[PDB]
């Protein structure tokens, strides 16, 4: 019975004085981010934040940003991430459909939503009040089954939807998450992608659950290969989270040059697309099996990952195949499904439609009963149990990994 907030009070309980997150303004220890996750927690829940309100947060990737994301999930109120690149149009229609009230923001994002009537935070301009708040944790404000975070994703219908993710099935990600990989307090992590897509919270929590450094990136480190590395090798990172297509550049360039990976890097995790066998076969042949590579597979709805391959460990021979395996799930209480159209299980090498079930689920949908209703199906050979439809055709092999065959 624990909320991801939890998780990381009791790793700062064990390790205050570590650091805990790492950007070119300056750092936070645990015990620092902590009190002040905890101060900003408090004046939320005197603007009336508590379980199921959902708070919108602009700011850009900083210091602040991680406070924020802590505070909100203190207080017991469930983020929805507002990418302050978005126009105008989009945020403000992001804002009424999940009708937040409540906005962390900072005032270089003043203005970016329209008319908007409900209580604003600048976590830049109002530090001085909220350190007038109470530094100690907050208790029960939340239960597993609340919400942790809404994110938006695209609709076919024109409008993005919030999938909901309750604590739940991300405190069950984080842990089985900090195990496959084996993060360490001696880890540090790259922060790469934007907090509006879910692999944001999987380089947070998975870091500041296991008592690691969670490093946050520059904008002007991503422009050039040269330059990320170079800069990842100067921060010392040990993990990288990369879109598959940033990877893909990587490779690239990586044979193009010359270029050498950090000497402290042991671990890269890809995913988000179809990855290149060819392009694998280049990275093993110039990187060999170090650091590690894994290619991870899931939709949002999912909670953020279901499966993993480790590609690194695969056979020559599993490499020279045709498409590179999204292996196998990520732990026992995440079932991942190759069904047919009566939603029962198939033979081996028998194509279907990938399903998920188990505890990674989201809670559904925000505001779209039939969309939800679609995608998130009632398990008629297990009735309390549901289904998520992935929209993902693929097989599993004789040898137990799964092959992603592409949309159905």
């Amino acid at each position: 019975k624990q909320s991801i907030h939890q998780l990381f009070e009791t790793q700062v309980e064990r390790t205050p004085e570590a650091v805990a997150v790492l950007s070119e303004q300056g750092q936070l220890t645990y015990e620092e981010l902590n009190t002040k996750a905890n101060q900003l927690a408090h004046y939320l829940r005197t603007l009336g934040v508590k379980s199921e309100t959902l708070v919108g947060v602009c700011v850009d990737r900083s210091l602040e940003m991680v406070i924020g994301l802590l505070a909100i999930l203190k207080a017991g109120g469930a983020y929805v991430p507002l990418d302050p690149t978005y126009p105008r149009e989009r945020l403000t229609y992001m804002v009424q459909d999940a009708q937040i009230s409540v906005l962390v923001t900072q005032t270089q994002w003043s203005n970016l939503i329209s008319d908007y009537q409900g209580q604003v935070i600048c976590l830049d301009s109002q530090w001085a009040k909220i350190a007038s708040y109470s530094q100690e944790n907050l208790v029960n404000t939340v239960n597993p089954e609340n919400l942790a975070y809404v994110i938006y994703t695209s609709g076919s219908t024109g409008k993005p939807k919030g999938v909901m993710i309750e604590h739940q099935s991300l405190v069950n990600f984080t842990k089985l998450a900090i195990a496959q990989y084996q993060i360490t307090t001696s880890d540090r992590t790259l922060q790469f992608v934007s907090i509006s897509f879910d692999v944001a919270a999987e380089e947070i929590y998975v870091t500041l659950c296991s008592g690691a450094t969670l490093i946050l990136r520059t904008e002007e480190m991503i422009s050039s290969i040269p330059s990320f590395v170079q800069k990842s090798q100067d921060w010392q990172i040990t993990v990288w989270s990369l879109p598959t297509a940033y990877w893909h550049l990587l490779v690239n360039e990586l044979v193009k040059s010359k270029i050498a990976l950090p000497d402290s890097l042991r671990l890269v995790i890809i995913g988000g697309e179809r990855v290149q066998p060819e392009l694998v076969r280049m990275w093993f042949k110039n990187v060999g099996n170090f650091p590690e590579l894994i290619n991870v597979y899931g939709p949002t709805e999912g909670t953020i990952a279901v499966s993993l391959c480790r590609l690194s460990q695969l056979t020559e021979s599993q490499r020279n195949r045709t498409e590179i395996p999204i292996g196998k799930s990520l732990g026992e209480n995440i079932s991942v499904y190759v069904l047919d159209e009566t939603l029962k299980t198939v033979p081996p090498e028998t194509p279907g439609e990938i399903y998920i079930g188990g505890t990674a689920l989201a809670r559904g949908y925000l505001n779209r009963p039939e969309l939800t209703a679609q995608k998130f199906i009632q398990d008629p050979f297990s009735p309390s149990e549901r289904l998520y439809k992935t929209g993902d055709l693929g097989r599993y092999l004789a040898d137990g990994n799964l092959e992603y065959l592409g949309r159905v």
